[PDB]
C-alpha cells in the first residue's frame, strides 16, 4: 500500500458522498432524471478529461492524468463550495463530499513525487466562475448542481482507474 494506494480509495468516499448529493438533487431536482429525461444540455465549465488527456486505454500515459487530476480537483473545489453550502438539509453529506475531494488534493500536491503540482486555478478568477453559476436564472442554476455531480461521479470514476492502472 502506497500514498498512492490512499489516492484512490480517498476518491471513492468522493463519490459516495455525490450519491447523497445527487440522489435528492437529481430525482426531485426535475433537471437530471425525474420521471421522463431532463435535458441536460447545460454543459457548465468544468471540463477537463478525454481520450487526448491520457486517461484511458487510447494512448494511457501516467503523469499527464494524475496530472488534470490535480487541477482537475482544484476547480471541482469551488464547484464543492457550491455543494458546500447549497445543501442545507443535508449539508452534512455535501461536507463529506467537500472535505475528502480536499483530501486528494493535498494528499497529491505532498506525495505527487516525480510530478509539478499541477498549478492551481487563481481564486480571484475562480470568483468569477462561481459568481456565473449563481449569476444565472433558478433553473441554469439548479442544473450547475446537476452537472457538478456528473463530472465527480464519471470524472473521479476514471481517476480511480488511473490511479490503479498506472
Amino acid at each position: 500500500l502506497t500514498s498512492s494506494e490512499r489516492i484512490d480509495k480517498q476518491i471513492r468516499y468522493i463519490l459516495d458522498g455525490i450519491s447523497a448529493l445527487r440522489k435528492e438533487t437529481c430525482n426531485k431536482s426535475n433537471m437530471c432524471e425525474s420521471s421522463k429525461e431532463a435535458l441536460a444540455e447545460n454543459n457548465l465549465n468544468l471540463p477537463k478529461m478525454a481520450e487526448k488527456d491520457g486517461c484511458f486505454q487510447s494512448g494511457f500515459n501516467e503523469e499527464t492524468c494524475l496530472v488534470k487530476i490535480i487541477t482537475g480537483l482544484l476547480e471541482f473545489e469551488v464547484y464543492l463550495e457550491y455543494l458546500q453550502n447549497r445543501f442545507e438539509s443535508s449539508e452534512e453529506q455535501a461536507r463529506a463530499v467537500q472535505m475528502s475531494t480536499k483530501v486528494l488534493i493535498q494528499f497529491l500536491q505532498k506525495k505527487a513525487k516525480n510530478l509539478d503540482a499541477i498549478t492551481t486555478p487563481d481564486p480571484t478568477t475562480n470568483a468569477s466562475l462561481l459568481t456565473k453559476l449563481q449569476a444565472q436564472n433558478q433553473w441554469l442554476q439548479d442544473m450547475t448542481t446537476h452537472l457538478i455531480l456528473r463530472s465527480f461521479k464519471e470524472f473521479l470514476q476514471s481517476s480511480l482507474r488511473a490511479l490503479r492502472q498506472m
